[PDB]
């Protein structure tokens, strides 16, 4: 999958996670968001595919989603040991941190 | 996963596509479908794995997987604006690219 | 995710299938359990990040990671044929795996 792609999959995991009841789902949904931002990880955004790839301004894209990884790992170790809705806060801030980024490469 | 579980789990999860109703679960199944595809691509198929790596007859492989791999990501982006009816198409034309694929390495 | 959130994930997964009656929930876990294994091996336990990289005590762990890896994929073909209680049972054998590992190195 594309970038726009994965960073869609993200909002909408998120719109699952907010509506789960019980620790699997959430625990799922946070795995397909480790994979989809993995993979975003991996794309371009389309407003930067004219940017060198050791530029500052795409390098910035990188380490941005390296944070995003991070806090899907620390939402999801919450949601392993079971404490749903701790693991459910912890998505409420992986979706400002997600909103952010999308923002800034959605173009 | 070997090969051809992966080319099984891409299978069914078709079949899930097919009988899904809403855009979550459709977008599901074709996130588990790109993880299986991705696995089976650096796979290799029994009746294959005396050829060499550098063989066109395998060379050819990994480029329809490469295929596969794309057609997937687009489903993917159909169904994540949330076009499920659209995207279940793709998952049709889809079903195409799989078995055309499994078929030819089946054995 | 770290490791004991990828241990975590597998442990949960294991009881999804074990209270599963589909073949496509089945392998949906088993899938899960194959994406958290292949991180838990990127990573590194708690109780292991002061040995060597090349220590036989860390190369250990490499290797058993390996073995679980391989097991899950046995369980995922055996999923995939349909065989969705004796690919249960491969997840009965797998919970044993899983359990002595994640004992090994849960510190």
């Amino acid at each position: 999958a594309d970038w726009e792609a994965a960073m869609l999959t993200l909002l909408m995991m998120l719109k699952v996670i907010e509506k789960a009841d019980n620790a699997a789902q959430v625990l799922t949904a946070l795995w397909f968001m480790a994979l989809a931002a993995h993979m975003a990880a991996l794309a371009t955004p389309p407003k930067l595919e004219d940017k060198s790839p050791a530029s500052p301004e795409m390098i910035d894209f990188r380490v941005g989603f390296e944070e995003l990884a991070t806090e899907i790992g620390k939402a999801i170790k919450l949601a392993a040991l079971g404490k749903v809705k701790e693991a459910q806060a912890a998505a409420e801030q992986l979706k400002t941190t997600v909103n952010a980024h999308w923002q800034k490469y959605r173009s």
